[PDB]
């Protein structure tokens, strides 16, 4: 019958933050589904945009799990004690600013969730952002040292309300949101990398 | 007979930075309360605004607590020997600017008391902020990984003028302050999260 | 017969930073003194100006002494081996930025002297700094969370012009500067904190 | 039988961070070559400009090799974990912008891959960015503190489009890059620093 | 027989990046010269100016010495496992951003010398930068805490073009380049602090 100050200092001494949780020689499924809060600064000369959206992410480490029989059974780590996958956004033109405290929540079964809320800039296409229609600015994330056999992406099953997160105090609205898979080879490399494209079609108010 | 050097020392020996002190399974009660000190930047078209208030917050950790008979009974501790409430602005748009030193104010029987000045930008309804009834900006903020039965946050009722510091300096007045506490659960997640909504009614001088 | 590197070395492993060097029953008595180097951007509308000034600061840690008759009188230390008193600028807007090594110098007898020069953007009296009388920005620097029962601020005066080391290519020049002492005590909380408070009489030069 | 956790445990043991890893007598080979992904911002008034790019960087480190038979011959390793060649872009106005983990992959053989995607602000020619020739902006890159004798650079033969990585939604459009080494000796120091200058010739596209 | 491991593995034994090297009781001679590289933002209302320029700092430290005989005679080094002189440009308004990886090189003698690529703001005389005369931009550096008996700071006045490693590509053109030693008592304290500056004479091109 151990509290979480057992459960951390076991998390501690068997979890490796530079070791990726790979299952024999399968890929480290990491689930990837953003949840946008607001749209801050467009300009469609320079096709540039700043969001601000959670980062859904989840993934199961095994190498985490403990018995809850008598026990917490889901805790806060701080992300710097464990290993997390290494995602980026390919067309993202600055770091990416992490607004919220730096940890995930671990379940018994090691099962992990980490959901920052990021501020970050992109570029992609604001064409029309001032129309009816509106603008759609794509949005590509993946694994960027792990390729497919490693980790594999995928868009959340999870279908929220689109802005019901959203802030009704933001100069735009959501027109809508979707999500895909992809598996990319680039001619640098020889192996293929897994990426959840994310598009989103916003429009000035009015 | 011990002194400050002591009071330190054992708190290091005994404190966990990473493990919220839960007492039974019953959650941390967290005070949350801001004390307005300016309003720098307002945009009504961006509907953004610039914030320094103090973060009066207080919680409860009796790994902390030692017998102040023969001692002091309070003392200065930098926060990152002590464990403290992971929260969030929900609405935020930058990360907290602490303006202050991060020490926290630890009492013999356990209570903790942290207080940061923080300069941070928000979105929020800066809409009036010109007229008489001037904007109403409401800032969320609660736990950003402990759930209502973990952490639960609310107003301190402390009885003071709202602009008892405020900066006589800025551009803006503060009209009222109030304090409402919420529960509330997302579609994202399970559990329940708590918050304390400040409202803060303002408006450019005239 | 000890070497700098003696004495150094002793000084890490005697000094508590976390710990405040009070003796007996009273406070540290610190004493702080601002000079002013240069005025870079002054804003008459917001009441914002940005300002860069030596911040002479002295206080007593006998424990650090040391018998100096047979080795080095003074060192050269890092500010981060050593306690040092947790001031803050009340009415400052943003951090500050330490432009100097940050390095305190410890005499023998336990003397500690830290003067960095620090860039830093405050929220004061702006109004004048066009006319031939000037404004006059008040600058309030003391303990965040230390009362005045173990720490202690006093102004600290040279006989030298307040203009001796200012900038003679800034667009502002220094008419005068005063420094009172204070001890308020804040509805927050049940003891006094002291404070110096520093005025600048600057106007834009002819 | 090894595992990742064996091999990252290994490498961190075996690395060593501050030791450029030199065999023998002979300078370690250092290969750049830059994937340009963005063209942010330019002024031709002050000829400076804001880029994106992958910086690939490769080369050995003997010492970091394992019988990879009964195990993984690959793995990503933080880079603070191993040692990484001081390059530094000669004319860059900026400190470089890691967009990326900085993560690289170490192959069993020692063999090692580092490329992280940078934004950096950078002082080359901008003159003609308007034209139907465009500007060429040269970026300069070498090992900071480490001569010709201690590492070389070399630029990879990298045989595919210039534009494939590059963002379709710039400003701007890359017209050709080439890449051409040099090892040059100041007047400040003795010994000789090799470098890769990149040439980027691109220009502002049209309505 | 040695090799750089060995090397480096000496150094972080006996060096103390702390302890000035002092030999017997005599100062630590520092040789302090700037090649500039570049000019970047001038602005003659505000008397400010944005230069990036090399910081060649030499000066000699027994501890560190070698028997290279068989082995290594210079090794590269970073600057956190040595002292490294305390220096500080008087009149910049910004802390220095050091473009370059932070790494000293040690000869086996003990020689150290560390040149980092600097890009950092300073107020100076900016006026005539438009003149065929052009602008004089003094810059002033010297140890903070060390004064004239534990560090002197002397120019190289080596024949190095003064725009040889100047870009052709800056708005501006470096017509000469001067230095002067001096040593000052600042009414804070009784020591005197010597200083290098370097006069930058430049103009707008054409
Ligand atoms: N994520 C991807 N896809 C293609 C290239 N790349 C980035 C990458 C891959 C491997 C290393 Cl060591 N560094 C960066
Ligand atoms: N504080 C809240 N309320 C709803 C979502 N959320 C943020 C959150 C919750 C759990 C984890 Cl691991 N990360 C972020
Ligand atoms: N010194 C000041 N200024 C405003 C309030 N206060 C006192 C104070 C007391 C305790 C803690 Cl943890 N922080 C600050
Ligand atoms: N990469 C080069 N070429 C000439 C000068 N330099 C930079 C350099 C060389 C040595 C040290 Cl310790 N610091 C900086
Ligand atoms: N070099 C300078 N410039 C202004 C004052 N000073 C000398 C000095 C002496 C002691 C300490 Cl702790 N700091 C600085």
């Amino acid at each position: 019958a151990a509290d979480r100050a057992d459960i951390l200092y076991n998390i501690r001494q068997t979890s490796r933050p530079d070791v990726i949780p790979t299952q024999r020689d399968r890929p480290v499924a990491v689930s990837v589904s953003l949840k946008f809060i607001n749209i801050l600064e467009v300009n469609e000369i320079t096709n540039e945009v700043d969001v601000v959206f959670w980062q859904r992410t989840t993934w199961s480490d095994r190498t985490l799990a403990w018995d809850s029989s008598h026990s917490p059974d889901q805790v806060s780590v701080p992300i710097s004690s464990l290993w997390v996958p290494d995602l980026a956004a390919y067309n993202a033109i600055s770091k990416p600013e992490v607004l919220t405290p730096q940890l995930a929540r671990v379940v018994s079964d090691g099962e992990v969730l980490y959901m920052p809320s990021i501020r970050q800039r992109f570029s992609c296409d604001v064409s029309g952002v001032d129309t009816e229609s509106g603008a759609t600015c794509r949005i590509k994330i993946g694994s960027w040292t792990h390729h497919s056999r490693e980790i594999s992406v995928d868009p959340t099953t999870e279908n929220s309300d689109d802005s019901e997160y959203f802030s009704q105090y933001s100069r735009f609205e959501i027109l809508d949101v979707t999500q895909k898979k992809n598996s990319v080879t680039y001619s640098c490399c020889p192996e293929a990398y897994e990426d959840v494209e994310v598009s989103l079609n916003f429009r000035k108010k009015g």
